[PDB]
């Protein structure tokens, strides 16, 4: 698949039961560091196996390039292809994680795609997927379903006419963390060539769900992703799946107080 790193990792020796796929950019090497230092470090899950793996792309940065050879080296837990690493090719990014899951890891029960300033609460997805009960063509997150593209010019992400030329998106899931079934990536990688491309990665594969008649559900009776960010209570992080807008310190010190807590009951 012309992919210049690999994790070392054997989907058909030990099928991963959840991998997590989490973007940054090449500089945000504290971000990855407080996440394989919390919610990303492997581990046995109620005995299912928990995977996580860094998208990268390339940098013209020769240092940036060195800095992330090394990381790979050390950790090899990098998945990276030749395309310029910066916000406007997100959507290759993701494409990049799909396209390893179906070459390289179809048998993952679930994955998720997430950003890295994320809150990831693995131990209560893990039950809230185990309940769930839906293991093929399943897809949720925090369900965006009608939207309408941004035109003002200078926001972050607006899209013109020519880019995206009608007044409402496809039903889509925040990017910010999204899961599915490993069978989904083999399909959304299978039609990803025949829809129309767009910058935003997360209506990206919205079009594409809905050119596979995928349709998007709520992971549980209470809403578990949180795009806007919350207010920290170790209560309310036990019972939740994400949480956005969250630095690297501000990670650690959650994943701390979720630590000193253990065993403390919660209402
Ligand atoms: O490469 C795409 C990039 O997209 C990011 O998602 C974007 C947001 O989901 C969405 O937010 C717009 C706006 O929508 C309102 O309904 C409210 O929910 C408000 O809070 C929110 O800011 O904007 C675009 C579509 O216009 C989406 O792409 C995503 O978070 C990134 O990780 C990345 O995937
Ligand atoms: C997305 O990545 C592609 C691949 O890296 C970029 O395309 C290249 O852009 C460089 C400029 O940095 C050119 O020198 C190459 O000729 C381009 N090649 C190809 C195959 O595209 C593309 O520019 C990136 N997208 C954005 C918005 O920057
Ligand atoms: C997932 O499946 C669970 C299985 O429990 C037993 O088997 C199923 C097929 C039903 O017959 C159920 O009534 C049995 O107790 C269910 O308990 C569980 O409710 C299912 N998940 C959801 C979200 O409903
Ligand atoms: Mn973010």
């Amino acid at each position: 698949g012309n992919f210049l790193k690999l994790p070392d990792t054997d989907c058909r020796q030990t099928p991963p039961f959840l991998v997590l796929l989490v973007t940054s950019s090449h500089k945000q090497l504290a971000e990855r560091m407080a996440i394989r230092q919390t919610w990303g470090k492997e581990r046995m899950v109620k005995g299912k196996q928990l995977k996580t793996f860094f998208l990268l792309g390339t940098t013209s940065s020769a240092a940036e390039t060195k800095e992330v050879d090394q990381e790979s080296q050390r950790h090899g837990d990098i998945i990276q292809k030749d395309f310029l690493d910066v916000y406007y090719n997100l959507t290759l990014k993701t494409m990049m994680g799909i396209e390893w899951v179906h070459r390289f890891c179809p048998q993952a029960a679930f994955v998720m795609k997430t950003d890295s300033d994320m809150f990831i609460n693995v131990d209560y997805l893990t039950e809230l997927l185990l309940k769930k009960n839906r293991t093929t063509r399943f897809f949720t997150g925090f369900l965006k379903l009608n939207e309408f593209p941004i035109r003002q010019p200078f926001s972050k992400w607006f899209v013109s006419k020519s880019e995206y030329p009608w007044d409402r998106y496809p039903p889509f899931c925040s990017g910010t963390g999204y899961v599915f079934s490993g069978d989904v990536a083999s399909q959304v990688y299978n039609v990803s060539k025949s829809v129309p491309y767009i910058k935003l990665e997360d209506v990206f594969v919205g079009l594409c769900l809905e050119r596979l008649n995928i349709r998007l559900e709520e992971l549980h009776s209470q809403p578990t992703f949180f795009p806007g960010g919350l207010r920290f209570s170790v209560c309310l992080f036990r019972r939740i799946v994400a949480c956005h807008f969250i630095k690297p310190r501000t990670l650690l010190d959650y994943w701390q107080a979720l630590e000193n807590s253990r065993g403390e009951d919660c209402p």
